[PDB]
């Protein structure tokens, strides 16, 4: 209604092995890169007055240090921790320590894979979780974050 | 679109979701399952998606609706609510008719009691959305369109 | 003229069989005899008791939905649905009417799957193994909570 | 011999047999099975009745209605094997002997399917022999009731 | 009717009732409860005796002393429910029927509290109904002993 | 003149004791009576049945090895080796002859270690608790699979 | 004139009840009869036997403390404290006197919580299910270890 | 008194006793033990026979051959305690009472060794008392059979 | 201090700690529980902390001492020894009187048998010290002073 | 008694997220930084002829490499591994490999938090463990190390 | 070598390995246990290793061969096949004669069913090789020579 | 037979703490370094027309990034993940993502140590596993890789 939203500052964090997307047998498994996904997500965010920053890393410390740098500069996090979902208590405690709401995203439906993959050190503290929807899960998390911060 | 083929989508809601918006609206929120399915119907009709909906406290009525969907429906969105944790019969219904589905939960089950972590559906769903509220239905609808139209 | 308590008694599956197989071997008492006796005891205390027994999970859930802002208290013997119905747990949490859980038999003396309840942890309390007087104890207990004696 | 009264109960999803990819998974319906089983029973002075249902309550209430009408039950509870304590308590409460049948080998599928709320109180269990499991259960019931 | 001899046993920490933040948690003592229960018993020709103790041995030796003096036991073993096999073996050894009572709903507290070394051999169990649980157990004992 | 089926029946330990302890208390029937009856029923269907019972794990394994390209189907009551012999599981997987598993008693009603089988998951199916007719049902079932009726 | 062995026999809770409920139904024998018999058998072997039975956990612990450098060997039937007393385990480890654990009944045939002992793993050994002769076997065994025959 | 017929069965690896580092672990053989036990039995009009074997089948078939020849069995099944359901079913099937003996304290070794397929159906179990465990089991069998 | 308020501190020791220093002093050490409580009393008296102590092999004597501490004691230091693993009644005593405590163990329980990893007290203690020997009591005392004097 | 102690070389290692101390709602949760704690610990150590070195890190490799560099240069370690307690077998094997005694310290009482936090890949090999005492747990570990190395 | 001392090595193979190369050679491979032991004998004889071999479906024949190895054999290579998961008696045979061994499996058990992850032998073996095929025997032989000749 | 093998490109990866080999009480536990082992393995490989590259690291990201760089440049991996066997799902998913066959090697017999060490996030996907054979396990993995790639 008759009022203007301030700019959301949103940080997207991607865990290990997601830099491989689009590279192995592109003709067999798909040609789309993490870069094509972040670029399309950045454009979708900027239409809605969301300023999107992104880090992908194989290095657990680079995600943790980015979350610590987020304190008082970021309103929301979207994170696909990939394999760190199952193993990083450090990341859990980084997100609890800076107290920024987040949504957890997985490309694949982890509930269909090995049974170790069913357990997350993040899901219980996340505002919510999206699994198995491919790249569009990032766009759903973005739509969800805007809704919760603008109460719309 | 007098562009695309009509998708036939079935939305199924499990027990107790009929209570949404009823108790202490001023404390827990005002929105009804009706309001959610009306808004989702409007979103689907703009994309040439024909939405039909059943909520029920009766296990049997969800299973028989899944049976009746065979060769009529392209995709299912289901919030089974408590039946996620208990209904092998709903799992066997979805496997027997072999229509792809997405499982939706309004609340974040991973933050509630630990029995709620277990689903007889998650492992066979094309994917799962938890904790995003009513918009989880609209994400599942956008996902189904994406998969069926390759877009 | 304390206020009239509106109390709902819910019985789960198979309790309709009470008293009916080898009555002279296992006891004579029907669910009917129990609910009649309980209704009379309630009416002496200005408690309006209504009752549904069912083998249909949906009928217990729908009755709990319909109880919202009509009922002060529930006494429930869910029988076998104690062990399996998350949906009934979510119905009682969703309408937020206090209840007590009753079992005629001592479940802790029977097969070990019977030890787990999807209700015991949200009940105001639990009575097991005292037979039909368990309903009468739940009734006395509900009057106590509601009349703050 | 005395006419045996036999009740066959079939649980959820079994109405789907024959219907999806008939050319790939079999063309045979629950109907074809129960017709053949009724004929086999009538040759042995066994009066067979049947109920299939997706509704737990219809199976429970049929077991209640069976008390002092039925000598034996054959039941394929399908998914309810794994979840319905209420059916277990219905069969215990009416105290009719029964046999449990499954068309598929459940031990070869997901490991939740290994647990039954019925197997321990059944006279017997037949898994994985397809529709002939029903006919085995019928021959077994006749044998126990006619001591043969 | 014959005079019933009833023994009430209360386990550790129950002497604390009424004492900490009386205005916040209730002002009612174990004393108030046992006085009221003795009066209720005497109206029904039930001779009630009581022992509360923080000492496991005093409860065990009281159960031994009960043999051929007592018709029924009501016991709130408090924390000993979860830990005392010795009390289980004392009640089995004297073979007096008993009912187990807890003031609070143990199923709503930490999950170690869900296990009892007594629940399976008790005639019955009452949890979470506060002090009236004692009076229910008394009415139940009278009913079984006087067949009413 | 359907083709002659070559069927091997294998019995595990302790089944040699059948009918022998308190015959007038537990039943009269020996393993011998069962195998004779089964052989006759097989011969009516142009099924050539051969049988080995043994308390020796090795003799069951070596008989399954020797069955390779001589036998169309196995009926096996492994008795106590159901719970403990991985080696028999690997023998039936190694020769890749289909089998059905039979138990005279309902194992699911007995001690809870008896619920687990190193065979049930690779069997074409399983029969429990119907006594000696279980062998005759397995035979009828094998003819059905092999003659595609 | 081998050396005099000082042997302490410790009995746990509820063993005072032996022989006393339905003596003509369950057996006549008291703990007293057992300890008298055992004392006589010990005195024939120049074994000085002392005995404490108790329902008090503390009295068994304090007796084990007092045994330090007075006692060569302990025979203990901890009865129900086998399953629950870490403190008794730590008392026997703290004084480092060898013991044997005795149970009259076969605990492995009873409820499955009775299978676990906080003592069996540090005992020199364990006797179950042979009734009162188990004490006499423990005594013969302790003489054997101490007299190296 | 009547002559008792007693069978002693010893499981795998027990033929090794006395043989490796005799000066370090003991010089005593299974032979020395069974000779001493035969002498002790003959003084009490107990006719003792023995079989030790590394072969599961020889123990099972000896238990079958014992039916209506033997009053009592003493068995040290050694490793077969933990693995042979077949031996459990052989002793149940012939219904001869037995006692289980182990030379070592199994509760002090690896935790798989805590489980037995025999302990629950044995008359009794003796662990960790070395060769005298055999002589205790013999005295126990005589006591039960001669009511003494 | 004719500076600070006196803290009233209760030190409770569980079963078998009376044996300290008794068996093979030349092998396992010479120090008695007496020597430890004397040194800890001297340390507390310099800080205007009144220390009272009970060791016992009797469960009941620890529980009744906790009861008697209500409205007399500001803090408890407790080495429950074996009763850590077994006494729900001691847990319910400390929760009923609601005096803050610190749990101390002389040995490192995490390096002994695995049953010793489990405590009916650790989750309610203000904190836990294991494996530091007798000085663990003096650390618990320094911690209690820190918490109660805000220093 | 009538003899002088050599200088102890003591290394304090702090794991992930402990750099956040003092930063979030200081007015609500406390204003004290890891730096104020290490500074006060350094002063307390230097009074007793203990030379204290310190590394805090979000990066698992920096703790491991510091433990390897400690070999033959450090007499004792005090470590608060924070979330790495629950997940780093690498750190366990670094401390076993250099064979320097250590004490494990947690600020919070982990036994009161989620149940995953009850399990440590370190506690069983530690000389001892201190949980829930706040910053003073470091000073207790230091007093304990001096006692064990000087047999006082 | 008229250089080194002869090593006496016993190779033991468990049940069902006699089937190697028999069923669908054109699908699953042509190699027999015979071919493997002949090639391994040739490899051992070039290194002054005397190889003797027993395969058996009989548990007892492996145990009695281990008994007979005492003071005759320097090392054992054993592929127990299914008996890895079930034979406490084979474990107790190897511990009683106290000859060092290496456990070999042709297939990668960690990739098959989860009961196959558990061994009553692995924890006492000097080491374990899985999943490398027939060459696993030749690696175990090279390892035994390395350990016994310090090379 | 009458035909020439192309050059195998083989990558050896060593996890944390393996740089410590040969350094602690060499007189008690052995004097051999990871370097002496890689040097002898390189020589054995080069005799058989195998070009061997090696990275050892305490840093999980350096192993992951090396596996990603291996894609389309390496035919086979030999990896001793050391303690990362028990904890790194990231490494599992790096090896699945580049789809290069590997063999897992441990110096020690992990089945004889603590029971946590019995579980690997790698063993199930490995072509095979070698434990407890010391340094020669690397040479066995190398002989095994040549055999599988040359069908010899």
């Amino acid at each position: 209604g008759s009022h203007m939203t301030q700019q959301i500052k949103l940080l997207v964090l991607n865990g290990p092995n997601l830099n491989l997307l689009g590279q192995r047998e592109p003709e067999v498994y798909g040609s789309k890169t993490l870069d094509d996904i972040i670029k399309a997500l950045t454009d979708e965010a900027a239409l809605q007055n969301v300023a999107l920053s992104h880090l992908q890393s194989n290095r657990e410390y680079e995600l943790i240090e980015k979350i610590h740098d987020a304190f008082e500069k970021i309103d929301f996090i979207i994170i696909n921790p990939a394999a760190f979902t199952h193993t990083s208590v450090a990341l859990r405690d980084a997100l609890l320590g800076v107290n920024i709401p987040f949504i957890e995203v997985h490309l694949s439906n982890v509930h269909a894979r090995e049974s170790f993959r069913h357990h997350s050190y993040l899901s219980d503290i996340a505002q919510g979780v999206i699994c198995g929807l491919g790249a569009k899960g990032y766009s759903f998390a973005l739509q969800s974050a805007i809704g919760k911060l603008r109460n719309i």
